[PDB]
């Protein structure tokens, strides 16, 4: 699945890990993560991650 990065903090959001301990299980894609996700590295918003593809 694809990866995603914060680009405040390099935190890469791996939709084949998620991100359980903030209630998102392995498998979730970016898209569907709920509006109000941040990174759970420095709390940026959905806004500031980028697709890592070209
Ligand atoms: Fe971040």
């Amino acid at each position: 699945m694809a990866k995603w990065v914060c680009k405040i903090c390099g935190y890469i959001y791996d939709e084949d890990a998620g991100d359980p301990d903030n209630g998102i299980s392995p498998g979730t894609k970016f898209e569907e993560l709920p509006d109000d996700w941040v990174c759970p590295i420095c709390g940026a918003p959905k806004s500031e991650f980028e697709k890592l593809e070209d």
